[PDB]
């Protein structure tokens, strides 16, 4: 499952603050929150980056998207919130291992960073 | 109507004119009225959904599409140096056209928080 930090919180061989896991994605609070819930819901497969995603991950990705949505109703995120998903360093994304970033509890702002 | 009733359904049927960039049966790309960054786009599906929100199950392969078109089209646009995608969800999420849509902006650095 990948030699990032993603993958040993995935073989739960470091703690994170899990939401919600199933057979092929986990969701889990983010160490650094920018919003007063901030989460990530990442796939258990080591895709590094959205950029090398293949067609065959299609429903996969979207099954990140539908988990993302459950867990923001099920914190209670009835005002709103944004998804986002980094892609290399104009991107900023931080760790290469795909990750769907669910942020709300406050007004996001435009644009977004 | 096919599409809906917002301004991203009057697009999708050709009623108000876009800067396309890719079109199938699920989905369309075009270029945003209101750059945030040197390149900035939308990937929205044909059928009308108002919201991540209410997105149904069964929607998971025409989401996971729109992420595929879009790193698609960022790469045939040249952003090789990486870019951000963002959906945004009601009024906290600063979502105004109630019709998904999955931007994706890039072209400089993005910073964090991301808004
Ligand atoms: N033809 C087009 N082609 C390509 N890209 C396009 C496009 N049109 C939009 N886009 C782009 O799609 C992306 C995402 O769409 P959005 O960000 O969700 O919508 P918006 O166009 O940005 O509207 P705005 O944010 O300016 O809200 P407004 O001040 O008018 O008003 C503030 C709020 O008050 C609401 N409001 C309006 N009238 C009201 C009224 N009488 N009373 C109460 N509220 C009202 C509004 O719904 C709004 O939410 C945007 O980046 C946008 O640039």
């Amino acid at each position: 499952g990948g030699d990032t930090i993603f993958g040993k919180i995935i073989r739960k061989e470091i703690p994170a603050k899990i939401i919600f896991e199933d057979d092929r994605c986990l969701a889990f609070h983010d160490i650094s929150p920018q919003a007063p819930t901030h989460f990530l819901v990442i796939p258990k497969k080591h895709i590094s980056q959205i950029s090398v995603a293949e067609d065959d991950d299609e429903s996969l990705l979207g099954h990140l998207m539908i988990v993302g949505k459950k867990c923001a109703a099920d914190l209670g995120l009835n005002k709103g919130y944004r998804m986002v998903v980094n892609e290399g360093s104009d991107g900023g994304q931080s760790v290469y291992h795909v990750h769907l970033a669910v942020l709300g509890g406050r007004q996001m702002h435009w644009p977004p960073g």
